[PDB]
């Protein structure tokens, strides 16, 4: 496998990665409780969660909603650089072999060259990147745990409705699992999101004290893995509200609070899952690099006709890698997100 071989899967891989953060962005800010008869302990999860809740929308104030928008572009201009000098670069290869020249040589050189000025672009973008994501991460984190600890203090207190509190973390517990076996399944291209919403503690006219959301999304479509994972959520709050039949409301609410941690979960796994696919994609980029290195490298001491074709193999195997690579880029940097809704109760 090429360095360009390789990012044919590395490149859509993190975007993949990418996409799930925006959704579970999503899920966060359209995560909502509402305080209704509570009294005491309404005004600290009511701070926790708007704490978390303002830190999405920091983040999405830098446009990197889908992907990374500097990303996204290196990537482009890579592919583009590519197309723009194929015919020059085939020209030079091709009366080189014929005849050797050294002007020309120095100029099939140049060229080469100039593919490391967006490779050199990428691999800082993918850095800046992921130590902005590193450090906004490491903020979320601190804020699911300082929500978690006000949860959990709260519920230890309510003795008496112990059996149905456990019971209904047993199947907030099992819906994280779902949607981790969702992503693991899904590891003609587009941006095709799924939001949820789940419905805990209702009103018998209609509507609830909580509304806990999470997403998932996926460059490919994928109907049925998303069905399953409706299905298993929706069978999962089923069997929270059979389980609760014996609580007032107001203990419902109390027994349903761990669901506010759904989405911010989810999103200190994406951050973490991008990370890891970044970490992956720019040890590939260095290898392009280096591989560009060692043409420039040997087109320099070339002195016949044969050093030099020995290199154009690297040259056209890259070209027609990275113009598929372009169509991908484009159909993803082009594509106008397709977003479903999805109410469980
Ligand atoms: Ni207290
Ligand atoms: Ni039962």
């Amino acid at each position: 496998q090429s360095a360009s071989e390789q990012l044919q899967t590395d490149i859509p891989a993190s975007i993949s990665a990418m996409v799930l953060l925006n959704s579970a962005c999503q899920g966060v800010v359209e995560t909502y409780i509402d305080q209704g008869n509570a009294e005491h302990w309404y005004a600290q999860v009511e701070q926790n969660l708007n704490a978390v809740q303002k830190l999405v929308r920091q983040w999405r104030l830098s446009g990197n909603l889908y992907f990374s928008n500097d990303i996204m572009d290196s990537v482009l201009s890579i592919a583009n650089t590519f197309k723009d000098s194929n015919v020059q670069i085939l020209t030079l290869f091709k009366a080189l072999e014929t005849r050797f020249d050294t002007a020309q040589l120095q100029q099939l050189t140049s060229l080469i060259l100039t593919l490391q000025n967006p490779i050199q672009s990428l691999t800082s973008n993918i850095k800046r990147y992921d130590e902005g994501l590193n450090a906004w991460a490491r903020q979320v984190e601190d804020a699911h745990n300082t929500l978690q600890q006000t949860i959990a203090q709260i519920q230890q207190e309510e003795v008496s409705i112990q059996a149905e509190i456990i019971a209904t973390n047993a199947q907030i517990d099992l819906m994280k699992q779902q949607i981790a076996a969702f992503k693991t399944a899904i590891a003609k291209k587009g941006i095709f999101e799924t939001i949820f919403g789940v419905v805990l503690a209702p009103f018998t006219l209609g509507g609830s004290l909580i509304l806990a959301g999470f997403g998932v999304s996926s460059i490919v479509e994928a109907q049925s893995e998303i069905s399953s994972l409706q299905s298993d959520i929706q069978s999962s709050l089923n069997t929270i509200n059979h389980d609760q039949q014996t609580l007032s409301q107001d203990q419902q609410q109390i027994a349903s609070l761990n669901a506010l941690l759904l989405s911010v979960d989810q999103v200190n796994n994406d951050c973490a899952a991008i990370s890891r696919s970044l970490d992956t994609l720019q040890t590939t980029v260095l290898s392009l690099y280096n591989e560009t290195n060692n043409v420039v490298s040997n087109l320099t001491k070339a002195q016949d006709s044969q050093a030099v074709i020995l290199e154009q193999v690297w040259y056209q195997s890259a070209y027609n890698e990275w113009q598929d690579i372009l169509e991908v880029a484009s159909t993803l940097n082009n594509a106008q997100p397709q977003i479903t809704k999805a109410q469980i109760k």
